[PDB]
């Protein structure tokens, strides 16, 4: 245990950073945060006239509630969770209430927005490097952590030697950056069978060019076991060159 808590307590509950292979401290050579920041302007869209909102009168649980339609129809059911219908291989984009909405703050369709609810741990691997893995079993389709990072523009992201930490926001496309500013999301290895799959939300602003990043569980989630998420064809065909995959997968795609 090197760490009590590599949040610094912006997490609704710690997370650890335990090291039992050898003696190397807790990584430190980057800044924590729990919410996407920018290190330049950004124009994004908050004009909360420009919002898309519903006015339920329930719990938005019926047909009839506007941001449900807006994701297609709302997929968390009463416990926060994925139905089963959704669709892990080609995700649709998740609109959860707002702040503009007429509903409560605890209406059915919010999910992302509530933070962090399982026990996540940092821990040095065997490979002498750094895996996040959860403490306790998790669900499947369970909002897990979101990809955390430096805002960034697709030029800006173009002229970065150290591009290992980018995830991209696929006219005009952005990305985060991790390297320098970033959450627990950027220790998550890939993984070619991945436990977890990125899923494009918007809470509150619903500006296209900036989805945030919710990683949902595809599957029973073991306590103890390893978190991971695909990390894409860009990734590969640049890395590919230099290593191979070592998800250890028996369809690992990329070794
Ligand atoms: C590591 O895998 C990735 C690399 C990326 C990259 N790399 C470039 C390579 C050339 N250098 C050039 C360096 C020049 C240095 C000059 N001193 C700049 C960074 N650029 C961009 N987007 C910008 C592409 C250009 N656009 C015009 C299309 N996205 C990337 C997304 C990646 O997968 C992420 C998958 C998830 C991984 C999560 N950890
Ligand atoms: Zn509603
Ligand atoms: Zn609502
Ligand atoms: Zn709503
Ligand atoms: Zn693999």
């Amino acid at each position: 245990i090197v760490s009590r808590d590599i949040a610094r307590g912006y997490e609704r509950i710690p997370i650890p950073c335990v090291n039992a292979v050898d003696s190397e401290p807790c990584p430190s050579n980057y800044k924590y945060v729990s919410q996407n920041c920018v290190t330049s302007p950004m124009n994004i869209d908050r004009n909360i006239t420009h919002l898309q909102y519903c006015v339920c009168i329930d719990d938005c649980s019926s047909s009839n509630c506007m941001c449900g339609q807006l994701s297609m129809r709302c997929w968390y059911d009463k416990d926060g969770r994925l139905l089963p219908e959704f669709n892990m291989a080609e995700p649709p984009l998740i609109f959860e209430c707002n702040h503009a909405c007429s509903c409560w703050r605890n209406c059915r369709n919010r999910v992302v927005q509530n933070g962090l609810r399982a026990r996540l741990q940092l821990y040095r691997t065997r490979d002498m490097g750094w895996g996040v893995r959860s403490l306790q079993d998790i669900p499947p389709g369970t909002f897990v952590c979101e990809y955390v990072g430096e805002l960034i523009s697709d030029s800006e992201a173009d002229v970065r030697e150290e591009d290992s930490y980018l995830f991209d926001l696929d006219g005009e496309v952005y990305c985060i950056d991790a390297r320098f500013y970033g959450n627990v999301s950027r220790f998550i290895n890939h993984h070619c069978e991945p436990n977890l799959v990125p899923v494009r939300v918007f809470m509150a602003h619903q500006d296209l060019r900036f989805p945030r990043i919710a990683f949902f569980s595809t599957r029973l989630i073991e306590a103890g076991e390893q978190l991971g998420f695909d990390y894409g064809e860009r990734f590969w065909d640049i890395k590919g060159k230099l290593f191979s995959c070592r998800c250890g997968s028996p369809k690992c795609r990329h070794s």
